[PDB]
């Protein structure tokens, strides 16, 4: 454009232009978008708030002389490899002095974004950067995969010994270079160019080419060394801190690669994630099978298929949703999630409530309902749920949510029917599409992959509490025994309280039980049943066929056709026994609550949990062999006598009232151990033990 | 009566268990014995063995509920779940190795698992795990037990509507006065919860919620069973479990079989979640004739659950027997060393050829030809296939190297038939023949891929070498597997060996999920000097780098056809092992016929000097890995040629006792270097506990 209001931005940097073209974001203009998401955060927690500019930093961060990784400020444009990163400090609504993450991302204007060694190492320097911080990794992905190509200044160089010269047509030999080839490459530093041997033939001293390795770094396998390496950086990664990607313009090979290992993606519309290109694809095959990308890795088959947790409509859009998603984390690795008290009050009753006659929408009961009488509040804040892996498994529905304030992840089941429809497969003309009907409250195999997905994300990186609506009553698919089995492990492994709680109309039955049961991991786990819940090996159907059939059915139709209604009766029988009481009674639940009142109980029962947590965990270099569960006796055996350890209310407030106090103790309890230990070490080797003491003068 | 003279007693319950179709539990470790006989007979058919070479004691639970050792009759257990610690004399621990057998009773209450064989197989597991011994589990057993409260099936009324006439309905169910004193002479009186409410002269004690007298009705078996699941789940990242379906295994009892992974189905014995005439009544129609339908061996051991089928349960415990062999005793002792007649010094026989199919497996354990024998990589006789029923695109299972065990991953060159069967559930969907080519990884290969991985370093604890043989992909799924690859690499914690073989190849992303650099600590790549690796194959490599303009320019030399081969060759000659040493990405390349001779002796080498990095662990301070190995090798004489395998392994053996005395110094060294780091760091805390230690 000719004589606009402003500098024409497009121009002072034609590299942004490139980017545009390319149908993404100029790399560059990335922090700007986090500014945006963020200010716009702020705009929807308290519109009163005047942000001022030093309530967003970005500072470019590149490689020194020493290959460490420092802090610069210079012109867009200037990178001289193809990765960028950023480390951003923000002041958010859950943290107003602040919170640090890093941004990393490809320049798709740089070799079509490629990754190169050099991309590669960079890459890697900044996820390790991030995870010694324990701060976010953001990954914006806009690439075209590995890096390719041969050794050019050896394609004027080769010489082809035919096996009769005027007979090209009858093939080759073998490919050599001559004395001036050599010269060549001689001339330009250029010596260990390629492997050769020296044999003279008819006459002429040739140079046998045995192998070409090329004067140009990232031709092949260094690539594949330096994807490997990322790819082992970014799975560490993921245990470490948190991690995300956004696909902003295609992602392909080890980006796509990157993509499930960082394990949370939002996926731009119309920017595929794909291992190889469909062009590649159809040239092997036969005839030109697909005819677009998008029908390889687009949305419809990466959002549908779990591997994309959310879908964006923009590049803003995506970083809102990454921003959204980080106010519910950690600052930094191991510090407390991030409490953000909202106009929603923790004392109110819960408004809606599921009834056994009309349908409902589980995140009605999670995130409350609109309604023309009003608003009707639901388990947790209003506004506060976040849901991902919303087009996969929709059997099960998995989210973000805040209690109080108190951030949390939340597992709810979908009562509903699912339609998942199954496009066909245009790598057979023989193939339709596939509707799949996914009864509720039944668990597929999807369901639990998804459920197990969710748990592990919820623990890793997030290190997020959670809470399962637990409402399954069966199972049927026979890999759903590997991923149920996922399940298990994933609980094993949570590091943050969990609560199970089978909600109004609610039911948990045989196999559906068995897989969140507190004793999987009593170190985190509870379990508790809403007073209408229903729970048993079996419900009452299948209790009666095997408990009360025709022939005791028929005893006690004596003792008292008119069998439908004494079928009635057997099944009251049994579902009798399916109750909460009979839970309390046997010892499974830790309370039986009332639906209405559980926002109240829950919130004050997860404060007092990760109050009590927080003071468990400072004793985890503690020297010996105490367990957590003599480690929390200990701890409250601190509790003053006239404190109640059942009220979780009064437990919570003391503790947030003698948190340094309470570090005391606890240094003094590592402090006895560490003495008890040495002690211990006298009293198993006086010999050298006695000695080491002495070793120690001053 | 009966020719010889055996327990009276048991004749019954044996009788009922073989009606079951599966051995009486107690004659199990008779199995055992005999597996262990017939193992040193075809080791060395010249031993004679003592009674003594295998003791079985049973264990229960004490008066603390400890669980002890006991030599008691057979078919005494109180409960329907029993176990069995034994000690054996095995040709690769003559001087006796343990372990654990838990097993249902299929006979006690049709083997349904209730609080107490939940609670006691939780402390046998537990038992295990603290003394880092093996843990089989035979399942026989009907799932979570079941009841009903049946005291107050006799005394309990109902309460109809307008019907004097039951027909139109009820409103409750209630208790007599007499029938709530009648559970008051019984002591059963809380078995109920019941709320007094006189109507019309009469009372009646509503019946709000039923508990029952009888423990293992309901829920409770519930908590029981997710208390195993969670610990079989910990159990499998400890020590190695191993379970054998000896009769049907159902609900929790199929779980189990997941949670400890390792798995070895009896053909006709199902593996399953819900029974077939329990998921007809939820789908209307006979669908289902019989449960092997839901989990026979072609359904779980098509789709993985079921790593082997075995024709009996001897053949059963002879191959749980037979996969104990390359395991440690216990867990963290180094591996089992079992030399045979095959030696490590002696070139590798069997070689693949360009032109020419060939069987992975001859590469791995040798093939028979009729002029004799072509040795392969690993000694002859020692693969044991795993997993060789599903995703046969891999091939995986144990091996030995010269007497080292360790695991193989190889990959199948031929393509794989795959046929899936239709379900009865949809007549509409009728079977189907995928096609799936070798040296591409598919979702189920990659997923075969990762579990081998897995269960090599969980419990096995083995080494592990893969003969990277892929090009591409296809089958979305592939991405969320590949990535399960890279988390298991990133896992492992003994020696990896990546070796690329001839003929061999593997390219783009088929590289970068079994690179070094994903666990620098413990892998290493390999390439045969006849082997291919690059990100695109020459075929692709030229259309992209060297079209119809280039390559109709480099005519300083309308010949197409020929000078199409011409580029082809340029490409090739840039995915060579010798590139990949100059570029550095491989430790080196190797000739075939050699191999065995340089990788038994890396290994040695390599286990060795783990071992010493291993003596470290307790260490306190905080050293990098590479900072103890580091330290370890500048303790080798100033003569030893730090690349010289051989010479390294030589050594070290020469001065375990040696390098054991340096090791506690060291130990010695960091244990006052860290009190010290203490007081410049605290010292008022310090000086009081220095002082107050001294006393
Ligand atoms: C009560 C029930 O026990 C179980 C326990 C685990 C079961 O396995 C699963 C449970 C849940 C999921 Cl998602 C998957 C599986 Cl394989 C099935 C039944 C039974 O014994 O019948
Ligand atoms: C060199 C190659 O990089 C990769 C990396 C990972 C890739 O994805 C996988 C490869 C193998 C497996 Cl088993 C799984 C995945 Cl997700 C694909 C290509 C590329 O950039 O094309």
């Amino acid at each position: 454009p000719i004589a606009t209001p402003y500098p024409v931005k497009e121009w002072l940097q034609p590299k942004r232009y490139k980017a545009h073209l390319m149908g993404t974001t100029y790399v560059y203009d990335f922090p700007e978008l986090f500014r945006q998401a963020s200010s716009s955060q702020w705009k929807n927690f308290s519109a009163d708030v005047k942000l001022t500019d030093d309530f967003f930093i970005s500072n470019e961060l590149i490689e020194d002389e020493n290959g460490e990784l420092t802090e610069v400020e210079r012109e867009p444009g200037a990178n001289a490899i193809g990765m960028v990163a950023f480390k951003i400090t923000v002041k958010t609504p859950e943290y107003p002095r602040g919170r640090q993450f890093v941004v990393v991302a490809n320049d798709i204007t740089f070799k079509i974004g490629s990754f190169g060694p050099q991309e590669d190492e960079f890459f890697n320097k900044v996820t390790e950067y991030a995870r010694k911080r324990g701060i976010p990794r953001i990954y914006l992905a806009a690439n075209s995969g590995a890096r390719i190509g041969m050794a050019e200044e050896i394609v004027p160089l080769f010489q082809v010994a035919w096996n009769d010269a005027a007979n090209p047509d009858k093939g080759f030999q073998y490919l050599y270079l001559t004395s001036e080839g050599m010269e060549t490459l001689k001339k330009f530093d250029k010596e260990n160019s390629v492997l050769t041997e020296r044999t003279v033939i008819n006459g002429e001293e040739r140079f046998v080419i045995k192998t070409i390795i090329g004067s140009e770094d990232g031709l092949g396998v260094e690539c594949l060394r330096g994807s490997g390496l990322i790819a082992g950086a970014t799975s560490r990664a993921y245990h470490d801190i948190f991690t995300i990607t956004l696909v902003t313009c295609r992602s392909v090979g080890i980006g796509a690669y990157l993509v499930r290992l960082g394990q949370r993606a939002i996926q731009v519309e119309g920017q595929p994630i794909i291992l190889t290109g469909a062009p590649a694809i159809n040239k092997m095959l036969g005839r030109e099978v697909y005819t677009s990308n998008l029908q390889l890795g687009g949305t419809q088959i990466m959002y549908n298929n779990g591997v994309s947790h959310l879908t964006a409509v923009d590049d803003l859009a995506g970083v809102e949703k990454i921003v959204e998603w980080m106010s519910y984390v950690p600052a930094k690795r191991n510090m407390p999630v991030p409490i953000l008290e909202t106009k929603d009050t923790w004392d109110r009753p819960v408004d809606f409530t599921p009834t056994n006659d009309e349908t409902y929408d589980v995140r009605w009961m999670i995130e409350g309902r609109e309604t023309e009488s009003g608003f009707e509040y639901g388990l947790f804040d209003k506004g506060s749920f976040f849901e991902t892996l919303s087009g996969w498994a929709k059997g099960v529905v998995v989210g973000r949510a805040r209690l109080g304030g108190i951030p949390l992840g939340v597992i709810g089941v979908e009562t509903r029917t699912v339609e998942n429809l199954i496009p066909a497969d245009p790598a057979n003309p023989n193939s339709a599409e596939t509707l799949i009907q996914e009864p509720g409250q039944v668990w597929h195999p999807n369901s639990a992959f998804k459920t197990a997905q969710a748990i592990n994300d919820f623990n890793n990186g997030e290190q997020l509490p959670m809470m399962i609506l637990a409402n399954w009553r069966g199972f049927s698919g026979n890999e759903v025994l590997k991923y149920g089995s996922f399940i298990v492990d994933a609980l094993v492994d949570y590091k943050q309280p969990i609560i199970i709680y089978i909600p109004p109309t609610g039911e948990l039955r045989g196999g559906s039980w068995v897989v969140v049961d507190p004793t999987i991991n009593a170190d985190q786990m509870e379990m508790y049943a809403d007073v209408n819940a229903r729970a048993g090996v079996l419900e009452p159907q299948g209790m009666v066929g095997i408990k009360f059939r025709r022939e005791k059915l028929l005893d006690t139709m004596n003792r008292l056709e008119l069998l439908p209604i004494y079928g009635q009766i057997s099944l009251q029988f049994a579902d009798l026994h399916d109750r909460s009481s009979r839970m309390v009674a046997k010892g499974v639940i830790s309370k039986e609550l009332e639906w209405t009142e559980a926002r109240r109980f829950f919130f004050w029962r997860l404060r007092r949990r990760l109050n009590e947590e927080y003071l468990i965990k400072r004793l985890s270099h503690q020297v010996g062999e105490a367990s957590r569960l003599e480690k929390i006796a200990r701890i409250r055996s601190w509790y003053p006598a006239s404190v109640d350890h059942e009220d979780d209310r009064q437990v919570a407030t003391w503790i947030e009232e003698n948190y340094k106090t309470l570090d005391d103790k606890l240094k003094g309890l590592k402090l006895e151990s560490f003495a008890q230990d040495l002690a211990k070490k006298i009293r198993s080797d006086h010999d050298n033990a006695i000695d080491g003491l002495s070793e120690v003068i001053k």
